[PDB]
């Protein structure tokens, strides 16, 4: 095979077999077969050799084997450089941009108005099939894989020059973005202050699986090897965000035309309304010369291009001092932090009650009382301390420190892992989630109870916890919530054919300290009943498969409690089997 020819099959190969190595142990719908997959994976190795120039450490071949196939985050050249746009905060300036555009033909200039996302990423294409995608700097990270779980980027393009270059960028949306934030939250991680760095996190994962639960999406505006001087037809920026599009490129962020600096501002406030409307955090608006020919004579300066602008929303930051802090208890049990502040200003709204998130953010942070704090909004939705004014600090800050008692039930609380929390079983702050997980199918199936009956029996209060649901035998309880005897006849069966479940799933059920689905029923023939386990010793618990040290000694003291003995008890007595099935 000629040299050129080995280089396009290369590519091929390489992508196929990333495509496949996603389309198998992400999506997990494979088209072709496992060991018709090799013969793919070896060939690549094949002509890897007889050629081995081509030999990229980015090819599937350098990491192998049945494993998730990871993304090299080797640095790499760009083909062409990645410059940042210059930010104007106000129209002055902006007309000032249009004035030194000036220095050539007429005054009002035509443009492009597009929004501002965030995370910059270049993908480059050959003979229009992709072989990179890279992170920013001037030398960016490798990280095809993890572009490859965003269903929007397209593989192969048509019609294109041999060498293209697109750039855009990958985001993560709001909803996501505040998603994972609570996830992480509860898990007692730091959480992201914005989307740019929780895209970024994202998408610098070593398991390309990862990246694909989080939200991340793709947007693409401009070209680099390709435009106009390569092959492509393109003389108008509006004519290339649609032909972006065309190619089968995602171009979601929004755009329009705009005659001169004052129309440019018209477009800005009509954003600027919709500042918090679009499903991404735009901090701004970029206009660009719409005439792509007079790029070339317009350069760059040291940093910046000189046809292109970045007109930026006004920065939404307040200083203010952080007076008290109080503690909620989550519907989890997690008691979490929520710092008291000096009544401040953001956007009109007054903000006087901000998140602290956790026990870690504070700690990062280093949050203290007496402190003066900059509050800020992540994602432009959350208020929360982007960071402390340490210099100001009068030394007399008093550091944050948990409760010895849960607030809600009087409970003495337990750091279980990296968040502080509440083991109390009968908390009235964890009823509703403890209701719901027993009556869940992988606990004991209760159908019926779906998560609105609950809250509403919880609500009415004809329901305290788990076992009341058994001595909600008068169906004229049920008789009064959407329920007209039809339904409720039909629940009160349920309730009463989950009495059966044996040991495995009522242990999964209660919720114990980390036992899980399978803890549990390793958990449940080690001991027969659940009498047995009550008397269970140190010991005896860590014999157990999957059973730490750690795990051990928390069931151990819920085992103990007052309030657990308490609620088994009722249970039994409501004749709910305390054996293994
Ligand atoms: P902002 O001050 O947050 O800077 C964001 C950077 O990302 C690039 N960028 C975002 N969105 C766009 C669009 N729509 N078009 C072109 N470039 C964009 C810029 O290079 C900013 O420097
Ligand atoms: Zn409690």
């Amino acid at each position: 095979m000629t040299r050129e020819e080995a280089r396009r099959r290369i590519n091929e190969l390489r992508d196929l077999i990333r495509y496949h190595n996603y389309r198998y142990y992400v999506l997990a719908d494979p088209e072709i077969s496992d060991a018709e997959y090799d013969r793919l994976l070896r060939e690549l190795k094949e002509l890897e050799e007889r050629f081995p120039e081509f030999k990229s450490p980015d090819s599937p071949t350098e990491q192998v084997g049945a494993r998730p196939l990871e993304p090299t985050f080797r640095p790499v050249r760009h083909p062409t450089r990645m410059y940042s746009l210059d930010n104007a905060f106000t129209y002055e300036e902006v007309l000032a941009f249009e004035e030194r555009l000036e220095r050539e033909a007429e005054a009002p200039s035509l443009y492009t108005v597009e929004h501002k996302v965030d995370g910059l990423s270049v993908l480059y294409y050959e003979e229009g099939v992709w072989s990179t995608g890279s992170g920013d700097g001037e030398v960016g990270e490798e990280v095809t894989q993890n572009l490859l779980t965003i269903p929007t980027i397209p593989r192969r393009l048509k019609g294109v020059p041999d060498r293209l270059e697109v750039r855009g960028e990958v985001y993560m949306p709001i909803e996501a973005f505040l998603r994972l934030n609570e996830e992480l939250e509860e898990r007692g991680e730091k959480v992201f202050k914005n989307p740019r760095n929780a895209a970024a996190g994202s998408l610098r994962q070593k398991d390309p699986r990862v990246t694909a639960k989080r939200g991340l999406r793709a947007t693409f505006y401009a070209l680099g090897l390709g435009l106009g001087l390569e092959e492509s037809g393109l003389k108008s920026q509006y004519e290339l965000l649609l032909w972006l599009k065309e190619k089968g490129f995602p171009v979601e962020h929004c755009y329009e035309k705009a005659l001169g600096a004052e129309g440019v501002e018209e477009v800005y406030r009509r954003g600027l309304a919709q500042r918090h409307a679009l499903p991404f955090e735009a901090d701004g608006v970029v206009l660009k010369l719409d005439d792509l020919t007079l790029w070339g004579e317009l350069g760059y300066t040291a940093r910046a291009p000189r046809f292109a602008l970045a007109y930026k929303f006004p920065a939404e930051e307040k200083e203010t001092r952080l007076l008290d802090v109080v503690f909620q208890v989550g519907r989890t049990g997690r008691v979490t932090p929520v710092g008291v502040l000096e009544p401040v200003f953001i956007e009109g709204s007054e903000v006087s009650r901000v998140t602290l998130h956790n026990e870690s953010y504070i700690e990062e942070l280093d949050i203290r009382i007496g402190d003066w704090v900059l509050v800020h909004k992540a994602g432009g939705v959350i208020p929360e301390v982007l960071r402390v004014l340490k210099e100001r600090r009068t030394g007399k800050e008093r550091p944050i420190r948990w409760p010895e008692a849960c607030p809600e039930c009087g409970h003495r609380l337990v750091k279980e892992g990296k968040v502080h929390r509440c083991p109390n079983p009968l908390c009235p702050a964890k009823r509703f989630e403890a209701i719901r997980h027993y009556a869940s199918r992988k606990a004991m199936d209760i159908e019926g109870l779906g998560e609105k009956l609950i809250e509403r029996l919880l609500e009415k209060g004809l329901v305290r916890d788990v076992a009341d649901l058994y001595h909600l035998r008068k169906e004229d309880l049920l008789g009064l919530e959407r329920m007209g005897e039809k339904s409720a006849q039909n629940l009160l069966r349920q309730i009463e054919e989950s009495k059966h479940r044996g040991l495995e799933r009522l242990l999964y059920a209660l919720g114990l300290p980390g036992v899980g689905e399978v803890l549990a029923r390793n958990l449940a023939r080690r001991f027969g009943t659940m009498d047995r386990l009550l008397e269970a010793s140190l010991e005896e618990l860590i014999e157990v498969e999957e059973v730490g040290e750690l795990t051990a000694r928390a069931i151990l003291e819920t085992l103990k409690d007052p309030a657990f003995r308490d609620l088994v008890r009722r249970l039994k007595e409501a004749g709910v089997s305390m054996e293994s099935k």
